């Protein structure tokens, strides 16, 4: 009784994801697609797929499988979840949602009608510190939540692994302050308002690779999200995203190398908070690694249980707002209205 | 021949003022003034002090002094200012300078028209740590600067040392903040724009104890200034500034315990930027009253010399523009011009 999966994208991230699916339990994969035929063997050969298609109709007709997985880039991401509802197949997206937060509501209003889930692939807050984090201010540790940080800041060379990063005239808010800001969501709740700066260091780059946000959330807590690739440290903390929380009662902070420290009426704990590195895992990107498998089983599960997802197409539309937001305020020079966007 | 002094204003901190006055080589305090008499008796008596005044204008009309240290709270600043300036009588006075930019600016030129010095006692910047950040930052070791942040996270008890600040419609910005916006125009340049937001966390004081504030800085930099009487954590970290920089060779990040690491393309200096521990300072004051001696001294050179003082009233305009911005946009929400208020 395990699910059938189909996967759309055998790119360079969908190995990650390929792994993670070996590991799930209820799940697994007995179909690819790919239009690229060199990927599309390569990941066949690696994860021994008999199933094997060049593009996503002729595989949506045949039909066999009970969900799919759509870790193709964005320009592809609307038609591929509509053909999925069409065929009545539950779907999961990577991210971006789409290119736009209309192209994004669209598919959500698509996957509703057809009575399908649809989950976004946004796997940095179920990284196991982020989750850490999460539990502890949910217990009331520190009490009522009133101000945040959460920072990721690198000098990592990310345009080997991927150099069409180097060529967009967006970067560094649509490829990781996505995550940062659903990380910010996660946290500390939905955000009424918002106001974004950006600027580009790099010479050798389009896009903007630094963006500093302030946020407004809508139980009255403030934070910042910051974000940077052009900063250049001693110890180098990719791709760890670091927390502060102060509460009515408390202090939550991680810090570098998965450290998290809580003061609260009885004192200060201090925990490590690191991933388990699993087999197919490698340092250091098996904190992001662990979180694939995390949220394809928490698909698994949910598909099972009929529950909502967390990261939900639904709720993925708070996250992507802020993406828009970001990049309409920081060229504006205005505070946005982000439930005036929704 | 040692210039005299005559400080007005003997209350908690001018204590702090008074014994660097002693340490301070070409100046020495010849009189005191306070309109309580407790506090003239109790600091005239600690500090040796034969001439003993109740009021300023008795004080200014008698003489014999070259210049006028005020430490009085802010409601009497321009009054004495003017006083200072109507008997060409070279004056220093405490922060916060005015009840407003417009009160300052006045202060200022009543100043320029009497052709006497005036200097804002504003001490963080002289704090050991701060000028070292500079300096740093000022030799090139990291490149130009693009992004900073300018952290004063404490749940220190400063209500019982000063219990007027509980009872003010505000606080943490006029009381601490100023200093905060002061070091990130001293490090980072003057300011174009502002945003800010406030909140009352401690149910037992009527102002606002946090504060988070978006600086864009004339030079293309962006910073965050963020300010909190109501954090809670392990270690108190009181009353440190810690301080991050960006640049575009490099970074400067000071830490607790007066930590500096900055890395450049060599690599990681650490060094302990630590503060001296004067003869009468305590624990964990001191680098506090430290930089009272440092800012006197400054003092003390620039009017033997004939130079303008670093925080001089013309100087402290345009950081005192910036706390009362932070009002404006917190309360309206708005992004505020800088440049518009000058
Ligand atoms: N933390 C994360 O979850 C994470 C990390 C990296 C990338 N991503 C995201 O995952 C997605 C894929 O990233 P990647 O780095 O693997 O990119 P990639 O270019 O390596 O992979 C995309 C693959 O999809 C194929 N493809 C494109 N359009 C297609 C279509 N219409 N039908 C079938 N196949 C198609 C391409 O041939 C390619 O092999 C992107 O949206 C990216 O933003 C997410
Ligand atoms: N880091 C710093 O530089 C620092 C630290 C603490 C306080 N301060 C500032 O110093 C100032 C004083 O703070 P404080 O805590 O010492 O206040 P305080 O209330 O302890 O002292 C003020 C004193 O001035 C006297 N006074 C008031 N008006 C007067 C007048 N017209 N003539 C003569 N005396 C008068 C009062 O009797 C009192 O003794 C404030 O403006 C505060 O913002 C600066
Ligand atoms: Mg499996
Ligand atoms: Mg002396």
């Amino acid at each position: 009784t395990e699910l059938k999966g189909a996967l759309i994208g055998c790119g360079f991230f969908a190995v990650n994801q390929m792994h993670a699916w070996k590991d799930v339990k209820g799940a697994g994969i007995a179909a690819i697609c790919d239009r690229d035929p060199k990927r599309l063997k390569l990941v066949g050969d690696q994860f021994g797929i008999e199933r094997r298609y060049g593009d996503a109709a002729a595989l949506f007709a045949d039909g066999g499988f009970d969900f799919v997985d759509i870790a193709t880039t964005v320009q592809s991401h609307r038609a591929l979840v509509e053909m999925a509802a069409a065929h009545k197949v539950p779907a999961i997206c990577q991210k971006p949602f789409a290119k736009s937060l209309s192209d994004a509501k669209a598919m959500v209003r698509t996957c509703e009608n057809a009575d399908i889930p649809l989950m976004v692939h946004e796997n940095f807050r179920w990284q196991t510190p982020i989750q850490a984090v999460k539990a502890v201010l949910e217990s009331g540790a520190i009490g009522e939540p009133f101000w945040g940080r959460f920072s990721f800041r690198s000098g990592f060379d990310v345009f080997s692994g991927q150099p069409y990063l180097a060529e967009g005239e967006r970067f560094i808010i649509e490829d990781l302050g996505i995550h940062t800001l659903d990380i910010a969501r996660f946290i500390l709740g939905d955000v009424a308002t918002l106001t974004a700066r950006t600027k580009r260091v790099n010479p050798k780059i389009k896009g903007e690779d630094v963006a500093t946000i302030l946020l407004d959330h809508q139980n009255g807590a403030t934070s910042i999200v910051d974000v940077s690739y052009a900063t250049k440290l001693g110890t180098e903390p990719f791709p760890e995203t670091l927390i502060d929380i102060d509460g009515t009662q408390g202090t939550i902070r991680l810090s570098q190398g998965y450290r998290l420290e809580v003061t609260g009426p009885n004192g200060m704990t201090i925990s490590d908070a690191s991933p388990q590195l699993l087999s197919w895992a490698s340092r250091p990107w098996h904190n992001i690694q662990e979180s694939v498998l995390a949220i394809q089983q928490h698909w698994t599960d949910r598909l099972s249980s009929g529950g909502e997802t967390s990261t939900s197409g639904a709720d993925n539309l708070k996250t992507f707002a802020l993406v828009e937001a970001a990049y309409e305020s920081a060229a504006n020079g205005r505070t946005v209205d982000i439930g005036a966007m929704l």
